[PDB]
């Protein structure tokens, strides 16, 4: 049987690598990405489909669960696992990014947030206990997304704080014997984008100990150079033999410029939304299906995607049916999406094995920006 | 090969007949349960899980493919068939109901109905030659649904034009070849409530002959009663080796005691429609998955529905994807639903070939209202 958790580095070339994480409910082959399911459900996709695709583990979300349907609810029902349908991993984020997101909801103080609507309080204990409640097989850390753009004193503030939380997170974590021995916990890096603090937050992270390590606070409005150029001196900083998460990252060119980086987790809603709202992802570039020069082309989405939208039906239907507001313009548009970023996956993880994701990332870029 | 068209009976009890229409697309089951797919796609089901459930037929609609994505258009794209991913028999309703629903955006006369938003006609030509374009299986005569109540003085000249519009559907489908030789064309008895005018109607129908008969003019407002009461003189008035398709009928029970007096095919849009809303059937009559009394209720939607949905999912899962408002919700309730009604079709074909079909109408009619 599978261990509670095992991170195996198979092939690597430069500072990318390929490999697994096994867990108690699956394998997750590296880079992975995460589709994203936070009420329950990935938005369209019946949980096989999702499978189908090929994903090995989906995301869910401490404070949305919380809220609805409850997180002592799923427990009452066994679990979000079977209540969802989905028996493979699940990574649930913490709350930290809504404690950002929804700071006007908020009040914050060193013991957590009180989130109000009816009120909900998180904390680094509760938000690990809701996470217990979920069943989630990698529970993170309860964090603050620290806010884009932010001065060198207030990065610091945050990321101080956010470590004392995660410190209070491994201890809250490790007090339940059943979460501590059957799922993984994950630390996360903050400090904005000032490279000390950022390495200040490594150490303190890599002192507790963790089963992975999140980088937290990117993906917030920074764009991409800014993000690649965090990314260049934050991975480093990370323990070498635990997977390395960027947290919301993203577009197509993203996940392999971080993969270049050291990146080996990823989820991201454009997939998802952007699919339901007509964009969809080809390996020559994404494209919006709504366009009328859709309404009468025969050839699926995506030239060369195997996945089962591309091997029935056309772009005139799947325009027609997004235009209509139709949902199976959504169903098709998201597993169109959800399997190109599978695809996309794998072709990454096949270069590095071979020793040519250099290359793979030179003409995955030529032709996507063609 | 399969022939343009064969209906054969297998079984009788009473009124009731179970049997087969054979057409080159496929083998309809009688009696037969459409799921209505309005705009080229049965809502929030992929073509694949509507056949799953148990579906021979489904139906689309003249007046709605008209206006989008357009009827030269899908034939330009290769048809219907081919458009949406459906290979098996489709049946298009003809604009005769919108010629009533919508009658406020309407000019009327002896020629056709002209529609306004964009202006678009309808007459018994250009309807036929539509659900040609769009490569229909059975094609409806263009008719007018007489609104409801009507006065005999008004139900007579609603249905006497209908008499002269069926004749000239007729005409038009006859003079198209490639039509004549590899679709059914279906008449549509008009007469609203009135004995003698429901008679003057199929006598006129089966004078110009017809595939199929199609009972017109009911659920409009009628109540169950009154439809029943319009049926059992209304069905033995058409010819007996043709089948008999009631349009827009039902709910279960409508179902039921139709095909006690003589229907062979039904579509309707509460499957789908009430589905998305919240509205689950079950064999002790529907919920409303929405309730809170179902928030933590792990019994499937039916104890004893074979379908996918109920095998997997619990009711408190559904309940909190419909009350979230997310697209899954919407997927299995339709999913479940439209297995249902396949499920009661095959227990009434069951019933009537072995002899037992006025015993399963009265079990199962205690058992649904109780
Ligand atoms: C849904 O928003 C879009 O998708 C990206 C999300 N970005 C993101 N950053 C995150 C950081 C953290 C973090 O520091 N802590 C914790 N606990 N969870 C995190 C989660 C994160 N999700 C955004 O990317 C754009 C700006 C394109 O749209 C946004
Ligand atoms: C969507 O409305 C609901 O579903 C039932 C539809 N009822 C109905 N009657 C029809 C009659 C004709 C006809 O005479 N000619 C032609 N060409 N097509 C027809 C189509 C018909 N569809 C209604 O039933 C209730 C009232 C429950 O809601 C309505
Ligand atoms: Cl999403
Ligand atoms: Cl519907
Ligand atoms: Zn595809
Ligand atoms: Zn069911």
């Amino acid at each position: 049987d599978r261990p509670r958790f095992s991170f195996s580095i198979a092939a690597r070339e430069g500072k990318a690598r390929t490999g697994t994480i096994e867990m108690k409910r699956g394998v997750i082959r590296t880079p992975a990405f995460m589709p994203v399911g936070t009420a329950a459900t990935v938005k369209a996709l019946k949980p096989e489909t999702v499978r189908a695709t090929g994903a090995d583990i989906i995301l869910g979300n401490t404070y949305h669960l919380m809220l609805r349907p409850g997180a002592e609810r799923i427990a009452k029902l066994g679990g979000l696992h079977s209540f969802m349908g989905w028996d493979r991993p699940i990574l649930t984020d913490s709350g930290g990014y809504q404690v950002m997101s929804l700071s006007s909801l908020t009040k914050q103080s060193e013991e957590g947030v009180t989130f109000k609507s009816s009120r909900h309080m998180l904390s680094p204990e509760r938000s690990i206990e809701i996470q217990h409640l979920l069943g989630s097989d990698i529970v993170m850390a309860f964090d603050e997304c620290t806010p884009y753009p932010a001065t060198p004193s207030r990065a610091a503030s945050s990321m101080e704080r956010s470590m004392r939380w995660a410190k209070r997170s491994r201890d809250a974590f490790d007090s339940r014997k059943e979460q501590a021995e059957n799922a993984a916990l994950f630390g996360i890096q903050q400090g904005s984008v000032f490279e000390n603090l950022r390495q200040q937050s490594a150490d303190a992270l890599a002192e507790i100990g963790f089963d992975g390590y999140a980088v937290g606070g990117l993906a917030v409005g920074e764009g991409q150079d800014e993000m690649f150029r965090v990314l260049d001196f934050s991975v480093p900083m990370l323990p070498d033999d635990k997977p390395h998460y960027l947290m919301g990252v993203g577009k197509p060119d993203d996940i392999v410029g971080a993969v270049e980086r050291g990146i080996d987790m990823f989820d991201c809603v454009l997939p998802t939304r952007s699919g339901r709202n007509g964009q969809a992802f080809t390996w020559d570039g994404p494209i919006n299906i709504r366009n009328a020069r859709f309404s009468e082309d025969l050839k699926p989405l995506d030239s060369e995607c195997h996945c089962a939208v591309c091997q029935k039906w056309s772009r005139a239907y799947i325009h027609h049916l997004i235009r209509a507001g139709e949902i199976l313009g959504a169903m098709l548009m998201t597993e169109h999406n959800i399997a190109f970023y599978q695809q996309l996956m794998q072709k990454i993880r096949d270069s590095i094995s071979e020793g040519r994701f250099s290359q793979f990332a030179q003409d995955f870029r030529a032709r996507y920006f063609a």
